[PDB]
DNA sequence: CGCTGCGAAAAAAAAAACGCATCCCGGTGCCGAGGCCGCTCAATTGGTCGTAGACAGCTCTAGCACCGCTTAAACGCACGTACGCGCTG
């Protein structure tokens, strides 16, 4: 019944749930893994801190 | 005479005066950030199905050594010429 948030589970601020979306719908491929979104999300957040 | 000293005279160069542009100080005032309100649709759960990819091997390619013959490049040096380089008007 309680949902955490997977961006949680990987203690990431940046959405591994819309990347996974994203990825999906963006025609990169027929099956994303799940690790995947999560590996993007974090270099994302990542680059996002580095800028910042 | 030469030396010299000075007295320009000539720039150097300095300094200093001027005036101009760039900074910064401190109080306006304006707008967009930042933070709440609800609310809606996209992420989560859990659980079913079926097939992508991990593995365990089987093949035969094609990539890595070795090996002298035969050249055509490389190395290299010497001589000389055309070019790159810098100063002035
Ligand atoms: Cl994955």
């Amino acid at each position: 019944a309680k949902a955490k948030t997977r961006s949680s589970r990987a203690g990431l601020q940046f959405p591994v749930g819309r990347v996974h979306r994203l990825l999906r719908k963006g025609n990169y491929s027929e099956r994303v893994g799940a690790g995947a979104p999560v590996y993007l999300a974090a270099v994302l957040e990542y680059l996002t801190a580095e800028i910042l």
